[PDB]
């Protein structure tokens, strides 16, 4: 275990449910920077369970493209759980401060490199399938950013202000990230391996974006719900997100193919990396 007196907070990083985020700095690692979630001032009874559960659950995930729990605090210190400090943060935020580059002539980001970037997202998936654990709220903002481009799968939850608009709230339920979820996920409010899949459509579709519109930015909240009815009348009448201007026609086939309205029918993860990391790149 680790010893919170050997942690040094430089800043706060973010904040949770029950939970918040530090950048700290560590100098005896056995200039070392970390990222660190402790309990919410006004930690609850209730707030400690969750984030117990929280270190049961990331002790679970090893693998070069989920974000990883290097250690926690020791057991008479207050709850601390440790992870790699991710130094560009936010996949949507730093996309949103990118553009496509041109190749006739300000960051910016190749055609190739996006498909470096969600094919790591799709590595991250595989893995996490391997496990059958289900995600359940895939999508850019619950990504994270390192050195060289490096991406990390997190989840960050569903309170943060910032993303606010991207879920649908009613009173007594769960909150949902509608426009990221397939139609079964929204009729019968269940979450699979194949749903990850659909919302890695999505998260694809937002990275070829470079994050610059919400999914089904023009229609209403109750418009993409009843978008997932007529998916399931199968009538011909439901719609999908349009091929982003980065996209060629080749890779905006594949993200269809993962909004399937039959679960099998979606691509698996495995068959979804290879196309980003090999057969996408004859599209370039
Ligand atoms: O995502 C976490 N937990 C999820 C929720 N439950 C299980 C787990 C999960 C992982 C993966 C997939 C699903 C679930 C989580 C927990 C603790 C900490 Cl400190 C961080 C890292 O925060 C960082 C690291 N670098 C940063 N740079 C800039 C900001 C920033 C924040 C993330």
């Amino acid at each position: 275990d680790f010893p919170r007196s050997r942690l040094r907070f430089k800043e706060k990083l973010g904040e949770g449910q029950f939970g918040e985020v530090h950048l700290c700095e560590v100098d005896s690692p056995q200039p070392l920077l970390v990222a660190v979630k402790i309990l919410r001032p006004d930690a609850t009874k209730n707030a400690r369970n969750d984030f117990l559960k929280e270190v049961k659950i990331m002790s679970r995930l090893k693998d070069p493209n989920i974000i990883r729990l290097l250690g926690v605090c020791v057991q008479d210190d207050p709850l601390c759980m440790i992870t790699d400090y991710m130094e560009n943060g936010d996949l949507n935020q730093f996309l949103s401060a990118h553009q496509l580059e041109d190749k006739a002539a300000d960051p910016t980001i190749s055609y190739p490199m996006l498909l470096h970037v969600a094919a790591q997202i799709a590595s991250g998936m595989r893995y996490l399938a391997t496990l059958n654990f289900v995600h359940r709220d895939l999508a850019t903002r619950n990504c994270l950013v390192g050195e060289n481009f490096t991406i990390k799968i997190a989840d960050f939850g569903m309170s943060r202000n910032l993303y606010a608009g991207d879920y649908y709230r009613v009173q007594g339920r769960a909150v949902l990230p509608i426009r990221w979820m397939a139609w079964e996920c929204i009729l019968m409010g269940k979450f699979t391996t194949a749903s990850d899949v659909w919302a890695f459509g999505v998260t694809l579709w937002e990275v070829l974006m470079l994050c610059r519109a919400q999914p089904f930015g023009q229609l209403t909240d109750e418009q993409v719900i009843e978008n997932a009815g007529e998916f399931f009348r199968d009538q011909g009448r439901q719609v999908y997100l349009s091929r982003p201007p980065a996209c060629p026609q080749g890779l905006y086939e594949l993200m269809l193919r993962c909004w399937s309205r039959e679960s099998e029918q979606r691509p698996p993860f495995s068959q979804l990396h290879r196309f980003l990391a090999e057969d996408a790149l004859n599209t370039v």
